């Protein structure tokens, strides 16, 4: 079984390999990264991170009930949220260009456009159609090539 | 600095303050702390603190389903798990001398010698003085004093 902090760096680059398939209408200098709720793999995340063009990817923690997640995140990493504070945070991205990821594969079916399963010897995930087509950032359908080859021994 | 941050840092002073009243059997020259589940306010901790008499906090996560938490921890900042999970987690407690606190001040009952409340415009917390008995370490009832 892998550990924590091998599980956490894993998420890591897992991210930045999605983030590859991704156009913003408007490219940022920086690409802003917000965690939202609880999670056990984003501790890796939050240090920053930097993009194989060079864009620093910069990285912190936001209230889920703050109302302008969607005005200061590219990208949320969306963590362990109930009913009520999934439909807060979802609501506030709504027409805004943003990324949504969940650390549990359960999200897709509920506004998360990327659902993350770090379980087993490779984190996997999957991805939902409506969510995306509603993000208002274009994802090139690729991003699958790197969900399937880590859903693969 | 958001406020998530801040409430982070505040964690992070109600952790120490907490210590202080805290001992146990053998003292380590180095204060063991687990953080296991998911956690929105535990980046502090996991900075690493060091307390006022000058002893180190190590931090650093673990798997709920991690076997030895009783004997790699010294303190345990418990975030979100199930019914199984806390179960899991607190059987693998039993016996040791290990300072187990957690996030979710509600959902929390079974072990966790304290609850924090991080909601509200400051942080507050219960304690569990059956779970403070059981336990294994030597809490200072003055501690009480600054709970609610």
């Amino acid at each position: 079984r892998t550990s924590i902090e091998q599980r956490s760096n894993a998420v890591s680059q897992v991210l930045l390999g999605i983030f590859s398939y991704v156009r913003w209408p408007k490219e940022p200098a920086v690409l802003q990264l917000c965690v939202v709720g609880p999670t056990e793999y984003a501790d890796g995340l939050l240090r920053g991170m930097v993009q194989a063009n060079g864009r620093r990817v910069h990285a912190e923690r936001r209230a889920v009930d703050n109302p302008d997640l969607g005005t200061l995140c590219n990208v949320i990493y969306l963590g362990v949220v109930d009913e009520r504070e999934r439909q807060q945070v979802f609501r506030s991205l709504a027409g805004h260009p943003v990324l949504s990821i969940s650390e549990r594969g359960t999200e897709c079916s509920v506004g998360s456009m990327f659902c993350l399963n770090v379980g087993g010897p490779r984190i996997t995930f999957e991805a939902n159609l409506d969510s995306i087509a509603r993000s208002g950032v274009r994802v090139h359908p690729s991003v699958l090539k790197l969900a399937r080859r880590q859903a693969t021994p």
